[PDB]
């Protein structure tokens, strides 16, 4: 419903998750998609109007997704989903061509997220969406691998901003 927020700018989704490891850093947790049930990403979710801060959606989102509960250590800031809207690939004009690189049409991105770095405290076996999809840690390499296969760099980019260790 229309509880959600949007950039008064860019007309974008505002979102906030989670980027949740373990106290020792050298893993994060993911859960499944609820529409691909075999997709891997991070606890996130829309603001909605009555959270009067990000940390909020992204602490109530990280319980209701992922049944964890931690403590906010950083704030690892933006990163937007540029993913071009569902008439792309049945319009006539598709790419824009620079001389040394190529680009897709400009347009307005469809979500600003806005991430945080948790340490985890506890995992509870029953939350809000435990029966929706499945939840699990992942070393670095293991969940860098996970995103691609979500096609969802942006949320990669918000894990390379975290302390999670990369050396495994
Ligand atoms: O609200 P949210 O943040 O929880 O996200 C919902 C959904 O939002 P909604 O509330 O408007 O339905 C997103 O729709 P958009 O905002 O992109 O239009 C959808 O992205 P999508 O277009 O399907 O793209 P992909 O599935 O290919 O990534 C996303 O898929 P995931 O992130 O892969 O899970 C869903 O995640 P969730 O259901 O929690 O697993």
């Amino acid at each position: 419903r229309e509880n959600q927020v949007y950039s008064p700018v860019t007309g974008a989704r505002l979102v906030a998750g989670c980027i949740c490891l373990t106290p020792d850093k050298k893993q994060v947790l993911m859960i499944t998609s609820s529409a691909h049930k075999k997709r891997w990403i991070v606890p996130k979710g829309g603001v909605e109007k009555d959270e009067p801060n990000y940390e909020t959606t992204a602490q109530r989102e990280t319980w209701e997704e992922a049944g964890c509960i931690g403590k906010i250590v950083a704030n690892l800031g933006t990163v937007e989903d540029m993913r071009p809207p569902k008439d792309w690939n049945k319009d006539i004009k598709q790419f824009e061509n620079s001389r040394k690189d190529s680009e897709v049409a400009k347009h307005p991105p469809r979500t600003e997220f806005h991430f945080y770095e948790l340490e985890i405290e506890n995992l509870l076996d029953k939350f809000p969406e435990c029966h929706k999809r499945h939840r699990k840690l992942y070393s670095y390499t293991e969940a860098k691998q996970n995103l691609i296969d979500a096609k969802r760099p942006e949320l990669l980019e918000a894990l390379n901003r975290s302390a999670i260790i990369k050396d495994d």
